[PDB]
């Protein structure tokens, strides 16, 4: 049966990874520290010859057992989102098991509740993305004992794969760049982008506290020195790492290290599956499904929901937004709405609950945002048989409908070498192995599985139209580059679910509200699981900002509630 | 063996009720004209020496075959809402058949769209309660041809069982009674009653056009001369018929007669099951499932949803508001959220979709509101065993939530002959056969299934609480009557779903909006189907006013868009 555990046991024992009596904690702490002990850290293992490099990624320092298993078929976690063509990992002949996280067993839940709290905290934070890390750290600082839980193999959720930094007003970076900005303009900018549906109270707090938010992250050792402009802002105010990381990885690396530094132990592989209410409507705890320990209840005086959005819950999205039910997503697979479901079930109200944001051109074969600027700098779009079907400079909204009305509900973004050399993010997508390349159009058509006739018709027309400056087919406003210079490229795209603006109802101090719109006793929330900060439309930079400002507000108010 | 049809054919022939070739229309028009020919209209069938009067009810002038059936078990339609105790109707051994309206047949819907329109109109109005009749009459006044369809046996929906009139500001009834009122007061009162969530623009139009709507109904013959104050209103603004009918029956009686005078006939037993959109995102008609004719498509330049709320759709309620899933409802059985489901399915957005208003003590058998003034004037509330479980003067949301925590999720409201003799409202319940009664407290307990010992203990404890003026079980502050004078009475109650404030998003011209919150071409809506007028809580009198004001705006913009 050969196992990775048996490969090592044969040369040693079980204790070489396990404690004496074997007892794998849910985080698999002990077993991972072992691997580090004999194989070194990631830096030790980093290659650089390797194209992708499992040991040196934007994921940061996670558990080795995220991919390598003790006793079952290995996982190459990267291809949860990427589509890296990889050869079998070591020990990939081990047995296959279904995931441990199989749903909600309601009788084992009932059992856990009736047994009573098997352990007790002050503040339990559910979810270790940026909101959950901000919440646990704010709580800690106010004196409270904290338990931080996440159901995933590592930390970071959607936060860790974010791109366009954090919005703030009234910072150092802005002064340095000359930029004038006022709190009011930040509010106005967010109220406007959200179609005026956003809770002005919440937007006011976001705007206010955002400067101090950046400074806070800075205090823990993050650089947010790149200052820039994003869609919907009248003035430069999105901060980003000076010259290293994407923001998502910078911010998550810093909060993890901070959390470790204050002795907040995250528990990984631990899914809160029920909020526990006593006979007077107070949340008094939660049931956790632990990967190894199974079902237990944690009593807590305060519970903070920090679980992220619901973009990957197919049943939620079909019920809220049936016209999006055949979209992909850009999300981490963690974003299955658990927190909205648990709050809803005990009688919380929601705000804007069905408001979902999608992106028109998400990689079909690898879930990565294909920037709209690719279309903007010349790229052509085309359906599965190689035919155009709308201006490329249409609206996000129109592009998705357009795409979802095509064969296979996908399209190809398509361009030549002039675009390739003019746009580095297209060579990014190429580095990620996302492009179909073809040295003739006809070669391109056969790789992509388009129809040569049709694709040939299109480019001739497109060149025709770029020559004339007159898109007579689909009206493309402007065409800055044509399709002639050889190597021709293709990327498979389709509209994807991106952030769910709706969620749990919250007041300004991050209590979750009940059906009378009153604070539920013991229950707090922060980040994407919450509604009302973004109205009907989140802007670039506002969601990470929300996770920091209301993350900290929720953990502080949680600890106050558990202290007195 | 027989049925009514064969009993009559034996005396006459098939043609006694049916045309020659048997071709029964959806509305059963011809057959019901024949009932009245031979048997007389309701004024002639009416008795006066008769407890209920199936032939002279607040339902007003409806088809005989609402109840009497040709070829199946008769329906005493009264008992969809009431629970009168009656001997089997004539022909009661005819064959039991399932409702004709068996859900949606996707394959037959597909066929009717593939086939294209069977008939065409300018304005299709789906739903003939107040909002759809008003939309129909305004579309006909504006000069459009109109089809009005309703899936039920008779028209009127919830609107016809409405109780507590129509809010308006600036009427001649206010000037006759010395009542000063201002549009801004109406506006603020609504905004406050909605927890400040109402679309302020819809509220302003509601306020501004409310007197004109009362006047409009009065031009058609309605009486709304009585002026009273309703909950949340700061002055008296609620208009009801002087004496005579309740406001629901008055209003729907008046709109039925005016739609028949202008030549708009309602098509009955015609359920709209899909809105048909072309390829430019335009609504162009709708598939109708007619009881006799089956599935067919009506093409139309404008379609007005006036289908009412979703309080009797159990799946929608359990999804949006699971802690309300075990409530009853006071609604007519027509209120199944169809208009919202069909709208959602083609990409309409929603407003406050999940916001559901309930009433604390709706009858569990006869689904009528037991007024809180029953408890105000003395009655006691006891669970299925016969134990009190909360003060009868708590707030409404506390009373619903404590009833839902009792065994069986219902309670009994209990009182003796002193209350009965002092409150003509409970004598009305008695005439509706809603009261259980016992010569002694033990007989009452045996009739209702309470425990004899628990009820008798409750009655001596509570009588001792009235002799000391102090209720040591529950704190009721005011105990005006004990239970010592026989007969003793009870009514069975449970909180009920009553109104769904959320629904289809709308603009000020009553276009339904898409996911960019722009008007869908061809599609309009009015009444409870729509979300936004009431924010998080409807005030008494405002929803009837909403069906008039926006029903007339929807029908006028529908017609304008069809002609043009
Ligand atoms: C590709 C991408 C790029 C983005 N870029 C930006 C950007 O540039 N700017 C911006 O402002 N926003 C952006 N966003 C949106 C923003 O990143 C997300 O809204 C935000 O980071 C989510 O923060 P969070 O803390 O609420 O949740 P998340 O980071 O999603 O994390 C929640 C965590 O809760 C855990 N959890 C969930 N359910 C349970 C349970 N039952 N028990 C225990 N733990 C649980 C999860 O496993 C996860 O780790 C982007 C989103 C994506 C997908
Ligand atoms: C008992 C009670 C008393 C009330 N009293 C008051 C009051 O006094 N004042 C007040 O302001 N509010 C009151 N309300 C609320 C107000 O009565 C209702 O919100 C308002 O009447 C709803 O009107 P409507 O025209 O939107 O819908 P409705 O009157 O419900 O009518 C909708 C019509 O659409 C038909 N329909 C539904 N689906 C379809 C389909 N697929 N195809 C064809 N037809 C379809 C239905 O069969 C129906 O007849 C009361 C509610 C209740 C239950
Ligand atoms: C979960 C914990 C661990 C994981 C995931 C892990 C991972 C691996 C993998 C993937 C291989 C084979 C790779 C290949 O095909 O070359 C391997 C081999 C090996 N492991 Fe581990 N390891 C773990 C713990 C340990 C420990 C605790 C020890 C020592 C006590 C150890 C010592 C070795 C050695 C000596 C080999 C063969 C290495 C060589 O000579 O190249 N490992 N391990
Ligand atoms: C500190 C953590 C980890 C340790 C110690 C570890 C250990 C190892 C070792 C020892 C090998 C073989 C190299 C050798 O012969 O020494 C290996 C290969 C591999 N590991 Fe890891 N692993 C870790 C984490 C991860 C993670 C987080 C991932 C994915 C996200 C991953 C994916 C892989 C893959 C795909 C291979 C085979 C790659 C190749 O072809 O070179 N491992 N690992
Ligand atoms: C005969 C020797 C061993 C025995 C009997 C053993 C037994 C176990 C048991 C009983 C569990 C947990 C089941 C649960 O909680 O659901 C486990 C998990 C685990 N063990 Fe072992 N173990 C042995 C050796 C090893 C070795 C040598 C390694 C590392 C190379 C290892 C790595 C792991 C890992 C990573 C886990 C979580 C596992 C997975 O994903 O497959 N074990 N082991
Ligand atoms: C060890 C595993 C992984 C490796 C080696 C890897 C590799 C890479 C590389 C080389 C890039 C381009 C440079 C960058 O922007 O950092 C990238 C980008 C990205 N990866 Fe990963 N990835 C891994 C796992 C994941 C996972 C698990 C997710 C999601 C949960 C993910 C989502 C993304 C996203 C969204 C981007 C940005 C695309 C863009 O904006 O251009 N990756 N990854
Ligand atoms: C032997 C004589 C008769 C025959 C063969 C006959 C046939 C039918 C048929 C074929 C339908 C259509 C059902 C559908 O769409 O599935 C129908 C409906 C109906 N018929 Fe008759 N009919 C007869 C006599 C009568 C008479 C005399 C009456 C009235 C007293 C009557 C009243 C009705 C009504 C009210 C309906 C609608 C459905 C119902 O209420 O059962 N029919 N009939
Ligand atoms: C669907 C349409 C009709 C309905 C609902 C209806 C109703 C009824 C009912 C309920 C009865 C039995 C009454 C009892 O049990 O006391 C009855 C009997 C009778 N009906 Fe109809 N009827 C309809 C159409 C007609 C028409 C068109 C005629 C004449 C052509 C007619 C003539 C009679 C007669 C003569 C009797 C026997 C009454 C007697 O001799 O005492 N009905 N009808
Ligand atoms: C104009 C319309 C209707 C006609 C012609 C009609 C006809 C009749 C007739 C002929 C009878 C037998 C006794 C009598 O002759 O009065 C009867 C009894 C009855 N009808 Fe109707 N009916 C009509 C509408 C309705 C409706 C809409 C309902 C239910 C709300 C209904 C329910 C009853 C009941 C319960 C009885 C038995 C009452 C008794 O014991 O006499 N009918 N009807
Ligand atoms: C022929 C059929 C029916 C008869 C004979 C009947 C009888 C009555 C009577 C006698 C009243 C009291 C006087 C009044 O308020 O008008 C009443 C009220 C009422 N009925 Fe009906 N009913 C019928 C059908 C229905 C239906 C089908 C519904 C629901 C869709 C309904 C719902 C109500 C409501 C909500 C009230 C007001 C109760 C109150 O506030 O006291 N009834 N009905």
């Amino acid at each position: 049966t050969p196992d990775m555990g048996s490969f090592h046991a044969d040369m040693g024992s079980c204790q070489s990874c396990h404690a004496k009596p074997i007892k794998v904690t849910d985080s698999e702490t002990h077993e991972n520290a072992q691997c580090k002990s004999c194989h070194g850290e990631y830096a030790e293992l980093a290659n650089d010859k390797l194209q992708f490099d499992p040991h040196n990624s934007h994921l940061g320092d996670i558990n080795c057992t995220s991919c390598h298993k003790g006793h079952e078929e290995p996982k190459f976690y990267c291809n949860e989102c990427h589509s890296f063509d990889i050869k079998p990992m070591p020990f990939s002949d081990a047995k296959k098991k279904k995931s441990w996280d199989d749903g909600w067993d309601q009788d084992k839940i009932q059992k856990a509740i009736a047994a009573g709290p098997s352990e007790t905290t002050q503040v339990l934070v559910v979810g270790a993305g940026s909101a959950g890390f901000n919440a646990s750290l704010a709580a800690k600082k106010a004196g409270a004992n904290v338990i931080l839980v996440d159901k995933a193999p590592f930390s970071g959720g959607n936060s860790m794969i974010s791109a366009g930094g954090m919005n703030a007003v009234g910072t150092k970076q802005q002064t340095a760049h000359g930029v004038e900005d006022k709190v009011e303009w930040f509010i106005e900018d967010a109220m406007k982008g959200g179609r005026q549906q956003n809770d002005i109270k919440l937007v006011t707090i976001l705007a206010e506290q955002s400067a101090d938010g950046v400074q806070w992250l800075e205090s823990l050792g993050a650089n947010l020195d790149d200052l820039k402009r994003s869609g919907g802002a009248r003035v430069d105010r999105t901060h980003r790492p000076h010259g290293g990381k994407s923001s998502g990885p910078e911010i998550i690396d810093t909060l993890r290290k901070a959390a470790k530094e204050q002795g907040i132990d995250t528990r990984l592989n631990s899914r809160v599956v029920k909020l526990v209410v006593n006979d007077d409507h107070s949340v008094v705890g939660a049931v956790v499904h632990g990967k190894h320990t199974g079902y237990y209840m944690i009593g807590a005086k305060s519970v903070v929901l920090a679980t992220g959005g619901y973009g990957m819950n197919k049943e939620m999205i079909a019920y809220y937004r049936p016209t999006m039910k055949d979209m992909t997503s850009s999300n981490n697979i963690t974003a299955t709405g658990d927190g909205v479901l648990m709050a809803k079930e005990i009688g919380a109200s929601m705000t804007d609950i069905d408001w979902v944001q999608a992106h028109p051109t998400v990689g079909k074969d690898s879930r990565i945002l294909i920037s709209e600027t690719v279309r903007g700098v010349g790229a052509v779009m085309v359906n599965k048989d190689g035919n155009r079907f709308i201006s490329e400079l249409t609206t996000r909204d129109k592009a998705s409908d357009a795409i979802l009305k095509q064969p296979g509900q996908f399209a190809w973004i398509i361009f030549d070498n002039q675009l390739y050399k003019k746009a580095k993010m297209v060579r990014g997508y190429d580095h990620l192995e996302m492009l179909y390349k073809g040295d003739t159009v006809e070669q391109l058509a056969k790789s992509t599985g388009m129809k040569v006739a049709d694709l040939a018709k299109t480019v001739s027309d497109y060149n025709g139209y770029v020559a004339s400056g007159k898109d007579t087919a689909f009206g493309r406003a402007d065409m800055p580059l044509n399709m002639t210079q050889s190597p021709y490229y293709a990327v498979k795209v389709a509209p994807g679910i991106h952030h769910t603006m709706g969620g749990v109802a919250i007041n300004t101090t991050a209590s979750v509200l009940d059906l009378q719109s009153k604070p539920i006793d013991g229950l707090f929330a922060a980040g994407e699981v919450t509604g009302g900060v973004h109205g009907y439309n989140r802007l670039g930079g506002n969601a990470i900002a929300d996770t920091v400002v209301f993350g900290r507000i929720a953990g502080d108010n949680a600890a106050k509630h558990a202290l007195d």
